[PDB]
């Protein structure tokens, strides 16, 4: 018999604390979907339907072999129906039939973690690409056996193209836009679910000298990212999030529906941005974040 | 002289058998191209320009160091020349020049296969953007000398994106619409060359804990695909077609003109469904595919 | 303290020599920024923003440990400054506040090649992709402590994409157009900044036999390249320009402020077309290049 454990997720940009046990475990996770109008970007507003109340959901972390047991609830003021669809599961859409669920109602399944990797998961309610575009999105990150070399900071980060019926920039409530979605014509592309929500005052942090290891997603619902940190280099790169290492990249491609790990050590001070490096989605549409390092110079470096 | 062999090739879902012998041949292959008009979706016609009467045409599976010997057929009720440009043949146009072919008439050529690899073969007389959108594209499985390992199923799955003139569900005949190509907005994009094609009544089938194989390939015209099977995790991913192995990615990204191989083992019934998971492409312009499972349920893994 | 060298960079087709030597330096470069109106297509004039005359700029060659000094001029008749983000360099944008240049200005600056890799650097001036879009690209190979194989042919391929006014083939001078870019539906996308600047006259040239190295990158702004090189395999890919290596690949992708190195072996005379096989862009777009190999014919390859 399996022990019983309560899950650590963590809200957006923080990453919950690295897993220190040898052995397989049930944990127990909880998660409510819930429809909710916030800010997109200055004097713009969008309705999200999320995961725990933003974009993306909080973020799990289990261990290879673990038993994921999720009490999944849909609040009673939701208009339409939400499940989850984790790609870490295996089985009838990842989850997607056992959680479907109606306003104020709960459901409660199970699945066993049987690979490790970073593992994107998201709402599967017809229409499904609506259920996303409106930012039901994040993800599960799935341990080896052995754990993960320790670094000096973690990030969660997920990228999402958004459908709004008027352009970037105008002011009120902005409807989804179904035709500029099948298109593929978003007016926004960010990080974090709204324009700023990891730039400025949200910007990440870190001091200089430290590792830093990014949990990159990429919620789509159609972009695939060019994922790329200005004034950085990927000393380690997960190729699409999988056991494969590359080094020494400059921009990874992260898949629709796909994720990458990236790392790198901030040797040095400064403000770095990470982008799509689809470059006007970066600078137009929103897709820009800041890690800002503090420390002192090193003119070797530069 | 090489020994000769009579190449069996597959109509799509179907892969021909594993080659099992250690010494280089003389493959015979036959190919003919034929232009019908076939069903894309429920009402919907499209003039289909095809290697042998359908989309993809028939896979063809060699050996590394073989030389294929093609006797190229151009069925005399064809309109326009037509030829095959192997991406597994190295010298002009992968064989284009040697293969043109004017209605009723039979061109002979060979090429030695020099590396393994999974590879897009498709028309190349211009212009070659349209003979490529209206269906002419398939695949050539060239195996390593030693072999592949031994698998339970495996799968033919080609990724096409197509331009009507009428958008997505418009009755009828529906022409090649060469403004939306070259802008890169189709109205379908599909597995195996039509809505459906891969599902339903046509779905693939295996049974609780059979290997899975899928030589997926990409004939474009002009998208990349955000490939990923909903349920499911790709134990082994040879990455764009080529000889490094990734492992545990949930989804991989199939190059426009490119391929990749992705094996996993189904050990739990159910319906698993193929998608580009540029996700509006899936669920609303026909990338959708299933792969059912029959077998008994295991609780332990959901 | 470190030997002083002045670096030799070279215009495109062209690649700078191997690095010959076991120990750091500091290399000087010198660049200037330059706007210009050159020919496009035929009959199609743009006004490009350019590193040193044309597009893309000067590549430029390094040991992973050297320290690069750069020398950086804006052309007195530019209108509006520029400045350069190298992703080679580890530090606030890339060195782009060091090197934020006036017109008729010059700025110094230096910054230590801490990773071997294939780096993409563009202006990164505001509007950021504006600047990219005009052409202000260009590539930096640092070479790993060791050095690269010897190979016997080198080429330097750019990728890009650009938003004209008028649509492709609309003659006279053509305007950026912001919309078009925004929207990422550019009118030409071409290899070295005009349609033809690697094909017919301007084909690049081998011999059959030679072992073939490209260095190639693609400074968007916003397309991802399918890149293949029709009627070859490619025997080497380091993977995103980084560290790992693929092989028997057919298509590559390369991302936007990305890069890739491929290398294959031209083993038979014939033209090989370097096309982004997201094929409208290549046939219809200009995404075409040619490389001639000359020699004698062998049937048991083709
Ligand atoms: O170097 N990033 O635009
Ligand atoms: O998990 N596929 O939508
Ligand atoms: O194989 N070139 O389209
Ligand atoms: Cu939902
Ligand atoms: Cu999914
Ligand atoms: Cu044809
Ligand atoms: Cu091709
Ligand atoms: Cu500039
Ligand atoms: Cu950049």
């Amino acid at each position: 018999e399996l022990p019983v454990i309560d899950a650590v997720t963590t809200h957006a940009p923080e990453v919950p604390p690295a897993i220190d046990r040898d052995y397989p475990a049930k944990v127990r996770v909880k998660m409510e979907t819930v429809e909710k109008t916030m800010k997109m970007d200055d004097g713009v507003e969008y309705r999200y339907w999320t995961f725990d109340g933003d974009v993306p959901g909080r973020m799990i972390r289990v261990r290879e072999g673990d038993t994921v047991e999720v009490e999944f609830s849909n609040n009673p003021s939701s208009t339409v129906p939400h499940n989850v669809d984790f790609h870490a599961a295996t089985g009838q859409g990842g989850g997607a039939a056992a959680t479907f669920t109606a306003p104020g109602r709960t459901s409660t399944f199970s699945f066993k973690a049987l690979q490790p990797g970073l593992y994107i998961y998201h709402c599967a309610v017809a229409p499904v690409g609506m259920h996303i575009a409106n930012g039901m999105y994040g993800l599960i990150l799935v341990e080896p056996k052995e754990g993960l070399p320790k670094v000096d900071k973690e990030f969660y980060i997920v990228q999402g193209d958004f459908y709004t019926k008027g352009k970037k920039g105008a002011q009120g409530l902005q409807p989804f836009d179904m035709d500029k979605a099948v298109a593929e014509q978003p007016e926004y592309v960010v990080f974090n679910g709204h324009v700023g929500a990891l730039t400025g005052d949200n910007a990440l942090k870190a001091k200089a000298g430290e590792t830093v290891r990014m949990y990159v997603g990429n919620g789509g619902p159609n972009l695939v990212s060019s994922f790329h940190v200005i004034g950085e280099i990927f000393d380690k790169v997960y190729v699409e999030g999988g056991k494969l290492i590359n080094e020494n990249v400059q921009s990874t491609i992260v898949p629709a529906g796909g994720s990458a790990i990236v790392e790198f050590k901030v040797d040095i001070p400064g403000n770095y941005t990470l982008v799509d490096h689809s470059i006007f989605r970066a600078f137009n549409k929103g897709a820009l974040g800041q890690l800002k390092v503090e420390g002192a110079e090193n003119p070797e470096i530069m």
